[PDB]
């Protein structure tokens, strides 16, 4: 009823949307992994009379449910999607999207990692993002490669009309004590990558993590802190 939806409030298979700003929503879904349930976020950005989707809802059935929830709540077609790294909470559902007519995109690095690891593979390669600090425009957003962090390929997304920074899994929520799933992370470079985000987006008003509650710029420093302490 208006609060940001949480893991115990979303059954696995259902999707909720949350209005972040004019023409900007997050999507929230839940999924089981290794016998525990987790929430995860993505983004939806209005692109004239179409929508740009950032990240799947972590699985085929969740992503079908996402499309249905978008049709119910917004009613504009999703025409393009960008996945911000190669893990299943970002690309699982790309096959559903592609069969629904959504053009799916990711960096060449994400596409190679998804293919190698057996995850679903976005169709189109996003060039111009291979060096840390690179940025490219994609409809109503800017895509930014901050360097290795949660994964070597992680991208962040900025919505300049609303000063919304979607950090994806390179950014953790304020209540997080841990650095999340660090299986493919670079803990040594992660703080440097966060510093690049902080320098590049000093006017961000909302910061959205890949999992958990949005907040303000403090999520960036908090992420650096928790990663450094995990490494320690
Ligand atoms: C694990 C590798 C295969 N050996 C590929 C994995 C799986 N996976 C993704 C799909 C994943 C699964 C479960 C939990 C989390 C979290 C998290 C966040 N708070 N607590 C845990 C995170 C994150 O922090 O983004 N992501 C997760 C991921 O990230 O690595
Ligand atoms: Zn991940
Ligand atoms: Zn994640």
């Amino acid at each position: 009823s208006g609060e940001y939806p949480t893991v115990n409030e979303i059954p696995v298979g259902e999707v909720r949307l949350y209005q972040i700003a004019d023409g900007v929503w997050s999507h929230i879904a839940t999924q089981s992994f290794d016998g525990a349930v987790y929430p995860s976020n993505g983004l939806i950005v209005r692109d004239g009379d179409e929508l740009l989707l950032i990240d799947t809802a972590w699985g085929a059935k969740n992503t079908a449910a996402l499309l249905a929830e978008i049709e119910k709540q917004i009613g504009l077609p999703v025409t393009r999607a960008v996945s911000t790294h190669f893990h299943d909470d970002r690309v699982g559902g790309v096959d559903v999207l592609r069969a629904a007519g959504v053009a799916t995109y990711a960096s060449p690095s994400t596409r190679r990692l998804a293919e190698a690891e057996g995850n679903e593979i976005p169709t189109h390669s996003l060039e111009g993002l291979s060096s840390s600090g690179d940025a490219v425009r994609f409809g109503p957003v800017e895509l930014f490669y901050p360097g290795a962090a949660h994964s070597t390929d992680n991208l962040v997304v900025y919505v300049p009309s609303a000063n919304v920074l979607y950090g994806g899994c390179a950014v953790h929520e304020l209540s997080s004590t841990s650095a999340g799933n660090v299986a493919d992370a670079d803990l040594a470079e992660w703080p440097t990558s966060v510093e690049r985000i902080q320098k590049h987006y000093p006017e961000a008003e909302v910061v959205i993590p890949g999992h958990g509650l949005p907040g303000g710029l403090d999520l960036l420093q908090h992420t650096a802190n928790v990663v450094k302490a995990h490494k320690n």
